């Protein structure tokens, strides 16, 4: 009884999330449950040192019982939310521009680190009212899964994973979190999902239907990917130009390079600072 509870923030990936009160400090926090692997324990052992302005804050872990707690810092609203709210009007283009910005810094820290993210989307993309967004759930993956449905039975969406995941591949690079990044610039930019599949072939063929059936050519290797089927259907790329409008040319050059098929062609973080989209990026105030 560290920690009194506000009120229930919502279900996680992994267990329940509430808003509490640290009893002696009087810090507001999102308290997780995880519903112990000494994977888990180092995993997150890890992840406390893992500070950045982008990431959202590991305040402490707390193991106790069969249960591990993570105490995270507090953030009022998710990227989903703000999102589905500026559906009539859309993210005006220099905020997608800095979220894009301040994604790609923390992505840059974690990877010099060697941690992924593995399972980003908007909801674990957490915003605060002065500008700021922040990566949240860094490093979960490796240390507990990517369960295919939560605690609650919901199912853990698939519309940001990469196509060397969907492929079966199991050896994640860094790559992976560049291609959900990019699917959530589209998607902040359109005002839709980019791929919204509901299973994994749906997704795969979401893919292959707008960058086109991968082959050796644009992904050596491909037809050697475990879940790889030369029965797959042959389609033909699309242009970004009707993929995302009416993002510049620079955000379609950089789109189209967080969209390489090959993790090895795909930009890194650190690469995608310095891209010329980022040339006039400022910092704006968001309407919450
Ligand atoms: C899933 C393991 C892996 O890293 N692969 C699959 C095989 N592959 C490759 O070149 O095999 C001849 C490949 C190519 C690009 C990216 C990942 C992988």
């Amino acid at each position: 009884e560290n920690f009194q509870k506000v009120e229930k923030i919502g279900e996680g990936t992994y267990g329940v999330v509430y808003k509490a009160r640290n009893k002696l400090t009087g810090e507001v926090v999102a308290l997780k449950k995880i519903r112990v692997p000494s994977t888990a324990i180092r995993e997150i052992s890890l992840l406390k040192e893992l500070n950045h302005p982008n990431i959202v804050k590991l305040l402490d872990v707390i193991h106790t019982e069969n249960k591990l707690y993570l105490v995270f810092e507090f953030l009022h609203q998710d990227l989903k939310k703000f999102m589905d709210a500026s559906a009539l009007t859309g993210i005006p283009l220099p905020l997608i521009k800095s979220y894009l910005f301040q994604l790609l810094q923390g992505l840059a820290f974690c990877h010099s680190h060697r941690v992924l993210h593995r399972d980003l989307k908007p909801q674990n993309l957490l915003i605060n009212t002065e500008g700021a967004i922040k990566l949240a759930d860094f490093g979960l993956a490796r240390a507990f899964g990517v369960p295919v449905r939560t605690y609650t039975h919901e199912v853990v969406t698939l519309w940001y994973r990469a196509p060397e995941i969907l492929l079966g591949c199991k050896y994640y690079s860094t790559a992976v979190d560049i291609w959900s990044l990019g699917c959530i610039f589209a998607e902040m930019v359109t005002r839709r999902a980019l791929f919204p599949g509901d299973s994994e072939i749906d997704q795969l063929f979401r893919i292959f239907r707008t960058l086109g059936t991968p082959d050796e050519v644009v992904w050596p290797g491909v037809t050697s990917m475990p879940d790889y089927k030369p029965s797959f259907p042959k389609w033909a790329r699309q242009d970004f130009s009707k993929v995302v409008p009416p993002l510049d040319e620079d955000g379609r050059s950089l789109l189209s390079q967080m969209l390489h098929y090959d993790p090895n062609k795909r930009i890194s973080a650190k690469a995608a600072l310095a891209h010329p989209f980022f040339q006039d990026v400022t910092k704006p105030v968001p309407h919450l």
